[PDB]
């Protein structure tokens, strides 16, 4: 368990959680953001955005890298005060209504996390053999070892069955293996 | 409201069989030699330093260079890659040490293995939607549904529940039905 380097307080939570933020994740975020040395609102998405919250994308260096570390794990409903040291914030020379050096104190609220799936990186992750197609092998040997990732054990039954259910609804045009196409474009109709 | 600057990639080798890409998380032992684009000149060789020892590197969290994580991606073991990074990629306006402020860098990376990287915190609460500090089957499952989804498989309950079965045949010790902290911590595998 590492040090944090910013200071995460979980303000509120949800009656339920059903899923929590993890990198990638676009989350849908009210905020408020305040200098920790005189407490002036430096910026409201309420106040200076015509009351619209906005969207982020966590855990890629899109903003602060306090965000990044401050903003995982967390559930729609729930709202969370982060108080980021400079060096993690804008640091020296610092931008707009921001000083130099300051230590920043945001209050921010998710509304609504997003991911996209299918990103053309995972087709290419699977694609061993890089012919643009996915076979049942191609797809037995991810599962295996993205469970063993995780220190989670095979049963080559139970996965030998999830490959030919995953082939039988993929596998539109029935020639054994997931084109491109047939990976990106999804229709249950 | 921001751009962005890459890396150019030259694959300078490729195995007869890739038998798994490189994703994030993962663990990567490589060979490397550094240069300065701007003279060509090496800046370090890990066949020269700590008598010939490849490096391990872990792939996506920022371990080291951004221009890193943007170039070594979807890597087979075998394969090699020459990595061209810019400035803001590399060790940036600032410079480090014997780099140069603003220095273009060439590195030329080779893959002679895949690990898994080990079990996080970060990986442990995300999972633990309710935060009671075990893993409920429910949340693994939930957790199972979105990785499926993420990379292209949406299957049916039994597939989840048996794979969750699976999974806490082996984690689950007292068999109170969760996997504590406790429990996660170790792949006892
Ligand atoms: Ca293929
Ligand atoms: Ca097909
Ligand atoms: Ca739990
Ligand atoms: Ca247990
Ligand atoms: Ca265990």
């Amino acid at each position: 368990i590492p040090e944090p380097e910013v200071k995460i307080e979980v303000l509120q939570k949800p009656f339920i959680c059903h899923r929590k933020t993890k990198g990638g994740d676009l989350m849908l975020v009210h905020y408020e953001g305040y200098l920790e040395k005189d407490g002036s609102l430096f910026h409201s998405t309420h106040k200076h955005n015509n009351g619209q919250p906005i969207w982020f994308t966590l855990g890629i260096l899109e903003a602060l890298k306090g965000w990044d570390q401050g903003l995982k794990g967390m559930c729609v409903g729930e709202k969370r005060k982060l108080i980021i040291p400079p060096a993690l914030g804008y640091g020296k020379e610092g931008k707009g209504k921001i000083p130099p050096e300051s230590t920043l104190i945001f209050n921010i609220d998710l509304l609504e996390i997003r991911n996209g799936p299918r990103s053309h990186e995972s087709f290419q992750e699977m694609d061993l053999n890089d012919d643009w197609k996915l076979s049942k092998d191609e797809v037995k040997a991810y599962l295996k070892k993205e469970f063993e990732k995780h220190g989670a054990v095979v049963n080559e039954s139970h996965h030998d069955a999830l490959v030919e259910d995953i082939f039988d609804k993929e596998d539109e045009d029935k020639d054994g293996f997931i084109s491109a196409r047939e990976f990106t474009y999804k229709h249950d109709e």
